[PDB]
């Protein structure tokens, strides 16, 4: 098993390409109400999924809901790609604002693995260019995560490592 | 600052080339008796500095002393290069046996930084090829450290980051 320690009061930031299995992992490891996803927040703004005009407000709404949860001292997982520094930055600030530990959980899987899961998805899909870009972005992000303010940085380097994860909420 | 969390019961494994500032860092951040260096253990076997003829005995002594400390449940810092997996693995296994958390602190500094420091040393110096090799070995080591069994992996990527470090011991 790969034991990843997180404090009871954490902001768990999932980092990974579309198709890297963030939501699947989130559903396996955390309670449904602990998980705030970008899909969910966009859905509050529009029932039209491909509406790129609501993306900003959805980010704002994601940040706000997370802020209020952490404020209440409730462990929260951000289920969004988070492969751009600009997306991670406000989460870190939120975490530090409410004295939570920001934790990065990085799905450092090959692009091919994500591309294939994507094609095999029945719920919703993205175009292949999206995952190519995500994967490059995820990779460029790894080295700097600790410097960004993440107190614990856990890089999962393969499907088997992802599968073997057990969280220990010791602190 | 760069906050690194370590449990009260830790085996803190410093990982860095000769010249990367391990002992300097150890002296700044830890009590002298918490630090066990390969150089100290070698010195118990021989008067000659960096006596390469007693290396195996020196590391045996290091492992023994480290094991006895962890047995007493006392936080220990291993101040050796630890750039080889064969050097790290027994520390991980020692930690696991005494139910302690192994923590990796990696001095991921550019080679030239270490080379420069090396030449200004009054204590002892190594040849350039040694530091080249250590740095290569260190860099190769980084990705797999979590998988090796390190519970927390902290990579310090520049002197600035190294300087900024503050440890938080959660007891
Ligand atoms: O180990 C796994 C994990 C996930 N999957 C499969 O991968 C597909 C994508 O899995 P997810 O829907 O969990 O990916 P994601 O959250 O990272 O994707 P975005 O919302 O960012 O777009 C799903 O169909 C899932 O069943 C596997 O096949 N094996
Ligand atoms: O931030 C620093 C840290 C250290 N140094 C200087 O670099 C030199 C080496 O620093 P150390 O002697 O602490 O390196 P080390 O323990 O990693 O090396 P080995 O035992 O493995 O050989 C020392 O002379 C120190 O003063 C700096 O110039 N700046
Ligand atoms: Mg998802
Ligand atoms: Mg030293
Ligand atoms: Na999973």
């Amino acid at each position: 098993s790969m034991k990843l320690t997180i404090p009871e009061l954490s902001l768990v930031v999932l980092i990974g390409s579309s198709g890297s299995g963030k939501s699947t992992f989130a559903k396996k490891h955390f309670k449904p109400t602990e998980v705030i996803s970008s899909d969910f927040c966009r859905g509050l703004m529009s029932d039209d999924e491909n509406d790129q005009t609501v993306t900003g407000a959805a980010f704002d709404v994601l940040h706000y809901i997370v802020s209020k949860r952490l404020q209440l001292g409730k462990l929260t997982v951000v289920d969004a790609t988070n492969v751009q520094e600009s997306a991670r930055k406000p989460l870190i600030e939120i975490a530090k604002d409410y004295h939570c530990f920001p934790v990065a959980v990085v799905f450092n899987l090959p692009e091919k693995v994500c591309q294939e899961r994507n094609k095999n998805r029945t719920d919703r899909q993205v175009e292949e260019y999206v995952i190519r870009k995500h994967t490059q972005q995820m990779k460029k992000s790894i080295k700097g995560l600790q410097r960004e303010g993440f107190r614990y940085v856990y890089i999962l380097n393969s499907p088997e490592e992802v599968e073997e994860v057990v969280f220990e909420r010791q602190p």
